[PDB]
């Protein structure tokens, strides 16, 4: 019948039914192969393909407000001829709007999803080119920064046809520092990626050796080898980072960038795969905070914040690490807001999500959701997030994880 | 062969092949039934009961140091004969004190687990009436406050029969404070206990009308009827909170006791059921300062600890509520220190358990772990127990929840 769900901060009980329309115990795992949608060599048959199609013709058209059906059922024909003489089909530009926003909307992960139906979409599926993904990506990135008013932008480049012809973004994210393994035993920039760095260099990436190195868009179109193209300085927008009280602060010498862009994943939808879609939205100050600045794996600054406050940093129960933490916090969103740059703090976030959640059990009975990863990295039960019971599933359309380029690309020269 | 687990902070790698030795998505489901060991109107049938006891018992020798064949063999004659010929077995004071232990150390929403070969096991089995009961478990919180330097222990009451004889705690904690909803549509002491401190009212309890009135024993023995019995206050150590810097805190009269005693969880081993074994260990600060004190369905005294700082209550964005929770933990925990009563900050308490759960890897090839409930609920990244993933799996012996006795008890008079 259906799953009762229960919020024990509030009280509140909820019906999932939406759960029943999943595609299908690993507790906190990173990347499980269940979202996970790897490589092909073959064509997708057609068994397979023309019932996905149909499924997501039906969703698309039962969708409006007022059906209508004459057009439905003529799109329903025409895209089962277009498959029976060319194998695959293409998406009208409004299914394929409809279908990003879905794929969001079905994102588990994601805190940001109240602004689903707010996305700007960029139909490159004529793309052909390495140089032309490049211009596409660039324009992408000024749509989205706005001079600061960030914008959420998705980028489609062309479907996946046999699977020996995938256009991708090698690059986890659009903007992103490099890391380099540096001589004294430590690691300058960003220490996740320090293997990308080099296979950037690997490629004749000049490794401009530093702390905030803007890496290069590693390219790969129609299934040929990557090209490597450096950002054009102008298009990246960074924020230097100011405490309102602590003037030391900007001694730190930090900044990060303010465009969040997902740049390696995969849309799935109606049978169909987009191995390159890059997106973004706003950032939440706690991933760059929190994350990028305190993960020991990461810029790793928490020691020093610490130093700087004065605080017992040799004496965890002094709590001193809970001390510097919420001043990066604070740092980052005084920052931003001053820069006049999109930003979000983790509560009005959660508060957001709920909101979210609440709207889609009314409107479809369900809201498919990541509990590990919609509670914040920080005041975990501070936020209503953390007292909501949720149940996690696949949905479709959907944005899956791909198996890194580099482990599966068959190089020619 | 085995499942591949990756800490993503300092980059290991363990293998998990633990997990085949489990018993048997529902995300962040509070109280799933794989983890609840419901009633019974019948024996646990024959056929079933002795794989289980073979199974434990060849557990319990196989864990010396140097086997002891001999005994071993002794043992699996006599347990199946004592089945054959009584219906089911009684567990010898060592196998009983091994399988608490175990069964502890197979709890995988525990932190504490580091000290599961630490445990005091107080054998009750031979107990018969309420008053023994209300003894023993006396006796229990006497020894396990041990005035301030609190130790962990286990009360052991006679083993299910046929199910319409349990003993029973009716009680969630053996010391919990009491809650009232007042006249003036507010609440007072505990709101998580409101149903219940009505229970105690229906019952013949008198309500002290307060704010941290300690609820009384609520005993069922051999499947009879509950009886109702006051903690003796001198058992009852409590920690006035005092903030080291803001004298005002303690204007707030706040208090907690020391003693965190789960006191309705069933005891599962070797095909017998225990539905009676309160136990204890020590507290961690986050649970006193973040969720009794914080939760907003608990004391909720966030934003009133907010004012007297002076923070800027009404905006989100300024992360007072980050500030207060910093604050109030580090009250809880100066005050226990002065106190000289033990407790544990959460930074401490999770490198343990990542120590802990190296130690369990090298020794067994596994640990089980809940994610969810093993990372604090502030600070959640800055932790080490949040990058590291984990295995959730159900082993035996283990401890299940229980349906709330209330639902299924069968009143006499
Ligand atoms: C408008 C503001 C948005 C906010 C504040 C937001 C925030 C976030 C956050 C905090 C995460 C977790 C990231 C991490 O810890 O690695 C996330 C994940 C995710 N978001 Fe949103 N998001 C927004 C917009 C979007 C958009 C426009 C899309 C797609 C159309 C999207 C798709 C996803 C997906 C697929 C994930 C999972 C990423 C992964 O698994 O690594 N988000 N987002
Ligand atoms: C010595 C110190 C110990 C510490 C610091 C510790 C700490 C904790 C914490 C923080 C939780 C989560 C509680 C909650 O959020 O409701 C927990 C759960 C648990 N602990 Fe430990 N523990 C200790 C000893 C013990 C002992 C001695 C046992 C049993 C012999 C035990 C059994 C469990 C079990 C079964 C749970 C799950 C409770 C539930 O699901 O509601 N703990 N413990
Ligand atoms: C091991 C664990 O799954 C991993 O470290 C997590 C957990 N929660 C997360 N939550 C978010 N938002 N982002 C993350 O990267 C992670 N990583
Ligand atoms: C909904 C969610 O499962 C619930 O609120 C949780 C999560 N994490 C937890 N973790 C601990 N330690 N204790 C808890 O009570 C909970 N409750
Ligand atoms: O805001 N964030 O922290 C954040 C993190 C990771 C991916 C995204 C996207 Br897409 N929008 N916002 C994001
Ligand atoms: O320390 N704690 O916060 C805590 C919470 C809940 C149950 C227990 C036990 Br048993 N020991 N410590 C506990």
């Amino acid at each position: 019948q259906y799953v009762r769900i229960k919020n024990w901060g509030s009280g509140e009980i909820l019906h999932d039914t939406l759960h029943h329309k999943a595609t299908s115990c690993l507790g906190s795992i990173m990347n499980p192969k269940s979202l996970t949608r790897g490589p092909r060599d073959k064509p997708t048959p057609l068994e397979e393909l023309l019932p996905h199609a149909i499924e997501f013709i039906n969703q698309y058209y039962g969708s409006f407000k007022e059906a209508k059906i004459e057009e439905h059922l003529a799109r329903l024909e025409a895209v089962t001829k277009e498959i029976e003489t060319t194998g695959t089909y293409q998406l009208t530009l409004d299914e394929l709007i409809f279908a990003t926003k879905m794929a969001w909307r079905n994102a588990p992960r994601c805190i940001g999803r109240i602004q689903w139906s707010n996305l700007q979409v960029f139909d490159a599926r004529n793309c052909s080119t390495a140089q032309e993904m490049f211009q596409h990506i660039c324009r992408h990135i000024l749509y989205a920064t706005n001079n600061g008013n960030i914008r959420s932008a998705i980028t489609v480049f062309p479907q996946r046809s046999d699977g020996k012809h995938d256009f991708r973004l090698w690059n986890s994210q659009l903007i992103r520092y490099a890391g380099y393994q540096m001589p004294d035993g430590t690691i300058r920039g960003d220490a996740a990626t320090l293997e990308f760095t080099q296979l950037c260099i690997d490629l004749g990436w000049k490794p401009r050796y530093g702390r905030f190195d803007v890496l290069p868009l590693v390219l790969q179109a129609d299934g040929q080898d990557p090209e490597v193209f450096e950002i054009p300085p102008d298009l990246v927008l960074e924020v230097t980072m100011e405490h309102p009280k602590y003037e030391w602060f900007q001694e730190l010498g930090l900044k990060w960038y303010a465009l969040p862009a997902v740049a390696n994943m995969l849309l799935e939808v109606g049978g169909l795969e987009f191995p390159a879609c890059p997106f973004n939205g706003w950032y939440m100050g706690t991933e760059i905070g929190v994350r990028d600045f305190c993960d020991t794996q990461r810029y790793n600054i928490l020691e020093e914040v610490g130093r700087r406050m004065g605080l017992e940093t040799h004496t965890l129960a002094s709590l001193w690490k809970d001390r510097a933490v919420t001043e990066i916090n604070v740092a980052v969103l005084h920052s931003f807001q001053k820069q006049n740059v999109t930003i979000m703090d983790h509560h009005t976030a959660s508060e957001s999500f709920m909101k979210h959640m609440q709207n889609e059990y009314r409107a479809r009975g369900g809201c498919p959701a990541d509990w590990i990863w919609l509670v914040p990295p920080v005041s975990g039960s501070i936020t209503p997030v953390f007292h909501q019971e949720m149940l996690n599933y696949v949905l479709s359309p959907f944005y899956y994880y791909q198996i890194e380029p580099w482990k599966t690309h068959i190089w020619q020269n």
